[PDB]
């Protein structure tokens, strides 16, 4: 019962800053500008200790299936190949990225009825929000 609340399909309704993290990220022009379009659907379950999180848009369609705690290879929607660790930290799911000797931070949280998601790369955060679809 883990990620219960985390469990279902959501919709991006709000962005922002999220150009300045991507630029922060290392992401070039023409991705960060159809990346910024896009209204992807997130879409998380769980399976005995196995979390999935999908994305699916008109940019790129992601997939990560993982369990806390347990490294893992990702392919960001970007195209970076990162090593990735995930694990809850007081109800948040708290989602490191390492490449190239970078590091960036995602969180994840339900707040109200939506799904908040919050980037960091040194200084610079991004908010994105999702409601149920
Ligand atoms: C929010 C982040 C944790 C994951 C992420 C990333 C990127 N693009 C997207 C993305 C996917 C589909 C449609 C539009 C944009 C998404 C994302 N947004 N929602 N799901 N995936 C590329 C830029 C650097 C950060 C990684």
């Amino acid at each position: 019962h883990m990620c219960d609340a985390f469990v279902g399909t959501w919709k991006l309704v709000s962005s922002e800053n999220f150009d300045d993290y991507m630029k922060e990220v290392g992401v070039g022009f023409a991705t960060r500008k159809v990346a910024g379009m896009a209204k992807p659907n997130m879409i998380i379950s769980v399976n005995g200790d196995v979390i999935t999180i999908k994305s699916e848009s008109t940019f790129k369609n992601t997939e990560i299936s993982f369990i806390l705690g347990q490294e893992f290879d990702e392919v960001t929607a970007d195209d970076r190949k990162v090593k990735s660790t995930i694990t809850l930290d007081g109800g948040v799911l708290v989602h490191v990225q390492k490449w190239d000797g970078k590091s960036t931070t995602i969180k994840r949280k339900r707040e109200d009825d939506k799904l908040v998601v919050e980037c960091v790369m040194k200084g610079v955060t991004s908010t994105r929000v999702y409601e149920r679809a």
